[PDB]
This record gives structure tokens, sequence and C-alpha cells, in this order.
DNA sequence: CACGTAAGCAGTCCGCG
DNA sequence: GCGGACTGCTTAC
């Protein structure tokens, strides 16, 4: 095969990377590795290299690395300008790798692993590791294996050995369930003491040394608390040994309110699961725990236990190890959906990156754009100071709140990256500027058209079209990508409906889910086949287009997020080529876009419909359309139309066929305008929004911008077997918002776009009657601490002390001696209630740490005290009575004169 | 060692015969 | 009691 690097590292003078050879075994290697930088020399000097401006340089060979930097050191010093990759790893795997690495995940060990520690003074903090580590599972992909370390004698209890007979039972029979699929897997290994324990862990991980190291919160947890007991217990050189070039540094993570102490592991790619999730998921979870993402992901059952986790060994220690190895595997089978571990890869090595270099945008298209010009010769220009600068970014049209029948929604495919391309934004292809007029001149196309000759924003920017930008060149190819991924997602989400569809007559007979590949449109015959089977062939149907569509969304949607990324990343003073003119040029030309736009399809409108200045175009956010449909469904009479789907046919037929071209005309004009390279302006149907027919529901709502509802029937071409709600800014969507309450105020908004007043009165009424009845958790605000100390006085509130915080303070009083009680982390979520009045927490709210039940010796006053009355106010009548009145129609009925008469 | 801006809502402080 | 200026959190793009 190909060789491909697995991790690599720099340690003075020396590079230090794992790999994979061409027979595809693992190897390392030190290397002296011999570093080039550039200096601009004289046109009259020869040379192959050039700045990306096509200045001359000369290049400079260092005898080391620490060369390279001092001379980098003395440049500055001199005050010229140091050019080519500074960061030496990256110059070094570009070097060794120059071709499309191509990589087998069969050859990577990708490790997952969680330890258990027992503590009765508390949580178990890493930097103190005071207590044992009582059970390590460790999963190791090559062997497809998990070993399990189990302490059998601790200070704090001696136990009997786990039975993974008992462990494979079900729950309702005494045994822990851990899944059948996974037994066979489990090579189980007790130990007598923690030193044996530890020391078998060290030799087994020297020779299963994690190339990819995984699991839930590794590296705020299970990492520096491994590392530094095995540092208490053997010393600081045998916690080394975690590392395969025997190196760590006690790093330090600077965030915004404080200061995490995490250790690199040199050698090793750490992507912590809740990192990945958090930036690739695209989800808000209230909470992190990894019960409550396994519960959101998969479905399954909280792990539930008897008493508290730091009693758990001792009452249970059967139940310890099971819940330990179940856990890992949870890692595994969320990873199974989303795939992060298989993007991290495919952007990593697309990149010729670090792996955990992924969760940087800008290491990423730093790497990406080096190694293109790096093919060409040409020579990166060297990283500046530049000070923080606000810029203007997009354009949003302030809606009318009011209530809006039939909505038919556009938007530009690939926005920013796609005015990148058209324009041809890049470092090196500015060509000067013009004088800018007013923005709405260009809007209503009466400044003069900037240049006859360059490629131009409305920002005072012109670039040339006669030659492609590093910028424009790289963004295309992973824009590229992402369409594909995005082609295979939306197959799979139109072959999940004709799914659903195929499911309201379920055949009776015993059959087998069709192979398939769920990522290509059904054909006719497969349809055919789908009509004929059973409920339950149908339901793994199913399951297994929706996984396919999972994996589409993962793709497509982070792809989507990095190319955004490279127009956020000219915007930030960290990015080698930070320029707020290119910046600057993406958010203009967009602003121009939406407005231009509108106005072409208000006047297009207009006139097929026969009539002058009417407003067509009731709202839009940086790039997309809200078209009210109410004049071209009035035009040919609603009286005509079979069933719903006869008007949603209509109107997508109307969009296609007569609104896209002629938005397509709209676009070509506007590039003719600016002069541009491309036209790439691509703005599609997304919703087809309306209320069933006959139905008295409202079709849709604004409240106000990026706040909204819409009853949809079609999503980019898929025709939905059910209307679904487009829901966007309302408190819905909020993961500040009570579960409870977010679920009610989404019936209260189906009611109101699919059924009408009357029904949503019906819905409200109920829900305010039995609302008290609630689970205390699912009625529970949420929301981050940060910087509690700060408001901290004593123990109790300062100044400006924000209602959350209040609540931990109030929690961390009532828990106050008692070492039991779980305590608030800095910047971590909690669960916020509002308490009655004369409470003997002695203050008007409470809050504890979120996805837990708060510890039950406060949990009783709590239940007790909570206020209902403030809660349904705050949460649920304040938000609906915006929803409500912007609809213009009552949750409640209002009085009249009718009120004289008898029922 | 570091993708962006726009913009809505809850809450605190504070004025107000 | 409710505006208005302000911090804090959060979501649409
Ligand atoms: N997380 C996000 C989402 C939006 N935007 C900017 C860049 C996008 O180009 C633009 C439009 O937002 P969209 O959500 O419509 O994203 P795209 O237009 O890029 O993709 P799609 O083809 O899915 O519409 O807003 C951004 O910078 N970061
Ligand atoms: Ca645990
Ligand atoms: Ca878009
Ligand atoms: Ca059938
Ligand atoms: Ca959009
Ligand atoms: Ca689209």
């Amino acid at each position: 095969m190909k060789e491909f690097y697995l991790t690599v590292e720099q340690i003075g003078d020396s590079i230090f990377e794992r790999y994979i050879d061409s027979n595809g075994r693992e190897r390392t290697r030190e290397v002296e590795y011999k570093p080039s930088l550039f200096a601009h020399c004289p046109e009259s000097q020869a040379t192959k290299y050039f700045d990306i401006y096509g200045k001359p340089c000369t290049r400079k060979l260092f005898a080391n690395m620490r060369d390279a930097s001092q001379w980098i050191k003395r440049m500055e010093d001199i005050g010229l300008e140091a050019l080519g990759m500074d960061d030496f790893k990256l110059a070094y795997l570009s070097d060794t790798y120059n071709y499309e690495i191509k990589y087998d995940h069969t050859k990577i060990r990708v490790a997952n692993f969680d330890i258990e520690v027992t503590s009765p003074d508390g949580f178990p903090e890493p930097s103190q590791a005071k207590h044992p580590i009582d059970a390590i599972t460790h999963y190791d992909s090559i062997d497809d294996r998990f070993y399990v370390f189990d302490l059998l004698n601790s200070p704090y209890g001696n136990v009997e050995e786990w039975s993974i007979e008992i462990a494979a039972k079900l729950q309702e029979q005494g045994g822990d369930e851990v899944p059948s699929e996974i037994i066979d897997k489990i090579i189980y290994m007790p130990f007598d003491n923690e030193k044996e324990l530890l020391m078998e862990y060290l030799n087994f991980w020297q020779q299963k040394t994690p190339v990819i190291l995984t699991g839930w919160n590794v590296e705020s947890f299970a990492i520096p608390y491994v590392y530094n007991r095995i540092k208490n217990i053997f010393g600081e050189s045998t916690a080394k040994r975690l590392s395969p070039h025997r190196k760590t540094r006690v790093k330090v993570i600077e965030n915004m309110y404080g200061s995490r102490e995490i250790i690199t592991l040199f050698g090793i790619s750490v992507l912590d699961y809740i990192d990945l999730y958090k930036k690739f998921s695209f989800t808000n979870q209230p909470s992190y725990s990894l019960d409550y993402i396994s519960e959101f992901e998969l479905n399954v059952g909280k792990l539930k236990y008897d008493g508290p986790i730091s009693k758990l060994r001792e009452s249970n220690h059967q139940r310890y190890i099971s819940y330990n190895i179940i856990a890992v595997y949870r890692v595994l089978q969320i990873d199974a959906k989303r795939q992060f571990i298989n993007l991290s890869l495919d952007m990593g090595y697309y990149a010729k990156i670090q792996i955990q270099s992924v969760f940087s945008p800008i290491k990423t298209w730093d790497a990406i754009i080096f190694n293109s010009l790096k093919e060409q010769n040409k020579v990166i220009p060297q990283g500046r100071s530049h000070p923080v600068q606000p810029y203007p970014g997009a354009f949003v049209k302030e809606p009318i709140p009011n209530r809006y029948k039939y909505v038919m929604s556009f938007d530009l495919t690939s926005a920013y990256p796609s005015i990148i391309r058209q324009v041809n934004i890049s470092p090196e292809t500015i060509a000067g500027t013009f004088k800018v007029a007013p923005l709405h001149d260009y809007i209503n196309a009466v400044a003069e058209r900037p240049s006859d000759v360059y490629s131009c924003s409305p920002n005072g920017m012109m670039y040339y079209k006669d030659r492609d930008g590093v910028v424009p060149t790289e963004i295309t190819k992973v824009f590229n990508q992402r369409k594909e991924h995005k082609g295979y997602m939306l197959a799979a989400q139109r072959n999940g409906e004709i799914i659903k569809e195929a499911l309201h007559n379920p055949n009776l007979s015993v059959d087998e889910p069709l192979d398939v590949d769920y990522r290509f449109d059904f054909s006719d015959e497969i349809k055919e086949k789908i009509k004929k089977l059973s409920a339950k062939s149908l339901n793994e149907m199913l399951f297994r287009a929706q996984r396919t569509e999972v994996a589409g969304m993962t793709a497509q949607i982070n792809r989507k997020a990095l190319i955004n990324g490279l127009a956020g990343a000219l915007g930030n003073v960290w990015f080698r080529y930070y320029d707020l003119r290119n910046a600057t040029a993406i958010t203009t030309f967009g602003q121009m876009a939406l407005q231009w736009i509108e106005r072409k399809v208000n006047e297009y409108l207009n006139e097929v419909c026969g009539t002058e200045g009417e407003a067509f175009v009731l709202y839009g956010d940086t790039d997309s359309i809200y078209v009210s449909a109410d004049k071209i469904i009035d035009k040919v009479g609603e009286s005509k139309f079979r069933d719903t789907n006869h008007w949603v046919d209509f109107l997508d037929k109307f969009a296609r066929e007569r609104m896209e071209p002629a938005i397509d005309r709209g676009f070509r004009e506007m590039c003719e305008y600016m002069n541009n390279k491309q036209h790439l302006m691509f703005m599609d149907r997304e919703a087809i929004a309306g209320p069933p027919l006959g139905s008295k529901g409202i079709g849709g709502f604004w409240t106000g911008k990026k706040r909204y509802a819409l009853n949809v029937w079609d999503m980019e071409g898929t025709r939905y077997a059910e209307p679904k709600l487009k829901i966007m800014g309302l408190e819905t969507q909020k993961s500040s918002t009570p579960k409870a309450v977010q679920k009610a105020l989404k019936e209260c908004i189906r009611r109101m776009l699919q059924e009408g007043e009357e029904s949503l009165q019906e819905y409200f009424k109920e829900f305010e009657k039995e609302f008290r009845q609630l689970n205390y958790i699912s009625i529970a605000s949420v929301s981050s601490a940060n910087n509690i100390a700060k408001y901290d006085v004593g123990g109790f509130p300062g100044p400006k002390c924000p209602f959350h915080i209040r609540g931990i303070l109030t929690y961390n009083r009532a828990i106050k001696g008692n070492i039991d009680a779980p305590q608030v982390v800095e910047g971590e979520k909690v669960y916020v209630l509002p308490l009655r009045e004369g409470n003997p927490f002695g203050d008007k709210c409470i809050a504890w740490p979120s996805g837990t039940e708060i510890t039950d010796l406060i949990k009783d006053d709590v239940l007790h005290w909570m206020d209902y009355t403030v809660l349904l106010e705050k949460t649920f009548i304040k938000p609906l009575e915006g929803f409500t009145s912007a609809a213009k129609l009552d949750y409640e009925k209002k009085a009249s004169l009718f009120d004289m008469f008898d029922f």
C-alpha cells in the first residue's frame, strides 16, 4: 500500500513520527528535520520560489529547527518578513507525503476507555489523584476487544470477581444486560492490588499504543487522573510511559473564564468524544453526561443504580463493572451512528495535519492552502499581528409580525463560499479598488457599474477574472465533496418517506429487508417490492435509511462548516490570510444579493399576477427569502384543488418552472453588473408551507427577526408523508427552555398552524390544568453557569447577580459541609427552579448540575417549595403570549357579549 | 494556541411626586 | 409596575 502518517510531533531538533509503512505495519522514527524558510531577494536573483504576489524569494535551508526559529527572531529584529511554513511538523508532513493521502482505518489503532474511581470525600480531582483507580475498560479497535481491569482489593472495600454470566442476564432477572453482541469480546482481568493493575495497564498500553485516543471526558478526567495517579505511585518517568516518545506537558487551555490543566501526551492524538460531539453534531444539549447523550442519540434507557456512585463498588461491584463496560460501548455506539471519528480522519488526512487539529478551521485551512501553494513552488507569507476590529455581516429584513398562510422559501447554495468563488476573492487576486456608492444604489441598479475589467464586490474591492485564487480553488474542492454527501443524505431522506408511506399498509408476511443502497433514490422496482413488505421488514429498512441519512448529514454539514469557516477565518486576526477587505467583500456582496433578488422577485411576481407594488417577499436573513404565496393560490382559486398535495404540487411546479428561472435571470444580471468571474448564485426552493386544505390552521407566523414557524409539506424536494414544523428561534428550539415546556409549546404551535385557534385553546386549557403534575426535571430551566466566583459574596449574591448564578449560590449554601453532594462546575450547565416566598433556602431560586437528580437531602424541599405559578408564567405563558399576539389569535377565549347566554 | 456577525429574550438596576 | 440601559445567554445565519 501507500504509506501514511499516524502522528507527528516536534521535540527539539527532532521530528517524531508514528506511521504505517508499505507493508501496512506500524512504525516509528526520529528525524533530524532540515526545514526551509524564505526571504525576499532582488529580481536579479534567479530562483524557482515566488511569494503569492509573484515577488521572488530565496530559500534558506537550516541545519536544524532551532536555527530556523532563531532566524525568524533575527528577521523580526531587523524588520523584514520571514516567509514559509513556521510550524515545522506541517512542512515535515508536506515533504514526507507529497501526494493525496489514502489511509486504511483498519491499520489505525483507536482506543476508547473510561475509568472508575471510588471517592468518599467529594469529586476525585485528577490533579490530586488521591484515590485508587478501581476499574478501567479499554476498547481496542484493532483487536475489537474490551480489556477490563478490575481492582478486587481497595482501602474502600474488598470485592469478589465480576461475573460475565450475570452481566449478560436481563436486568429483570438480576443481571446487568451487558449487550449480547459484545459479551464474547470482553477480556476480564482481576487484580488483588492497584499497583499490579496499573503496571499491567502500562505494559498493555505499550503493546497496544493508542493512535487515536477517545472516550467521554477522557481529556479532562480519565487521562489526567491516570497520568497523575501513576505519577504518585511510581514516579513521573513511569507516568511518561503513556507517551510513545516518553514526553508529556502539563498543559493550560485558555478559555474565557478560567483554565483547565490537561496533559499533552506526545505521539498520541486525543479526540475527546465530548469535544467531537459539541463540534460536529449541531445540537445544543441541556446536559452532556453520557447517560443523557446516549438516550438522546440511541433511545437507550438510563443505567439505573440504587444509592450513590461512591458506594456502588462496595454495594454492587457486579453492576459497577458492567456499567463501566457499557459506558465504553455506548461511545462506540454513538460513533457507529454519527461517524465523527471517520470525519476527523477524513479531514485530518485531507489537510495533512495532526488529527487533533480538525478542531481548528484555522490550522486546517493554513495546512490546505500551504500544501496547495507549495505544489506550485510558491511561498506563503509570514503570520502577522492584527488588532481586533469589528466588521459588518449579513442583512436581516424586519418582518411584519403576523400570520402567513402560504409561504415558499428560497436560499443560496453554500452562500459565502459561492460568493468567494463568484467574485474570485483570495489574498493574491486583489486587483484594486473603485469608489463605492451607497449599497442601496447597487441594490437598485442605479449606481455606476464598478468596473468593466475586474470582478467586484459592492464593498469597493476589485479582483482578477483571468486567474484563480488559492482560496477559491481550495474552497471549491471541499464544496464539491460537501455536495456529494448532501446528495447522499437527501436521497436517503427521500427514501425514508417512501418507507414511511408504505408503513400505512404493511403486509402480513414474513420476509426480509431489501438489500439496497439508501444513498440513491429507490428504483420503481424497489418501490414495488416495498409495497409488498411486512411491518417488521419496513421498520428495519426505515432504521437503515435514517442511519444512512445521519451519516450523510455528518459528512456534508461539517464540510459545509469547514468551507464557511474559511470565509470567517478571513476575519480572524490569527489567520495567515486575515484581511478585512476580503472578509467584507463577502458579507457586503451577501447583503446586496439578498436585497437585489428581493426586488427582482417582487417585480416578477407582481408581473405574473397582473399587479403592481404588492410586497411578496415577507422576510429574509443573510441569503434567504420567504415569499407569501397567498396571491399565487388566490389567483387560481383554492376551490380548484383536490387535496393538500394538489396545491403543494402546484406550488412546487410554480417555484421550479417559473420562479427559479426568473431568480436565475435576476442573478445573472447582478453578476454582469459586478463583472464577476463566474455566476454561482444558485437560489433553490427550500420549503413549501401552508395549512392542511380545508382546515382552520394558520399555516405559519413570524414574531420578529430570526423568530418564526411554518407548517412544511416539502423541504428541498423531500415530500413528507406527514407535515413537519420548521420552527426557528422560538422557545421550542432553545436548550434553556424546560423539556416539557418545549414539547407543550410545540403542540401549541402545531395546533395553531394545522388546526386553528379553538384547537389551541383546548390544548392550553388542558396543559394549564395538569402541568403541576409534571416531573420537576422536565419543568426546570437550563443555563450555563459561567463566572460563578465573581458574584459570590460570602456564599451570597453580589451586585448584578444573574438569576441562574443566584440559584447556584442557594444550592452551595444548602449543601454546605456535606461532602456527598455534587458540586456545580464552572462553565457547565445547571437546571434552575424558582422558589415560593418564605422557603428554607432563603432565596427566590435554586440551581443544580443538569442531567442529574438533585441530591436527596434537598430534593424533598425543592419539590415542596417549587413555584409552579412563576414557572408556568415565565416559560410557557409569556412565550405563548408572543406567538399568539403575532399571529393575531388568543390562547384563551376572550370575554364577549355572548358570555351573557347559557352554554 | 485562537472561523465570522446579527439579533432576540430574561434578568438586574434604577428612575419615578 | 414598566421603560430603558445594561449584562448574560442563546440562536439564525
Ligand atoms: N454556522 C454558520 C451558518 C451560516 N453562516 C454563514 C455562511 C453561510 O454561507 C451563510 C448562509 O447560511 P446557510 O445556513 O444557508 O449555509 P449555506 O448557504 O453555506 O449552506 P446551504 O447550501 O445548506 O444553504 O451564512 C456561517 O458563517 N456559519
Ligand atoms: Ca463512571
Ligand atoms: Ca444557504
Ligand atoms: Ca403493503
Ligand atoms: Ca439559509
Ligand atoms: Ca438548498
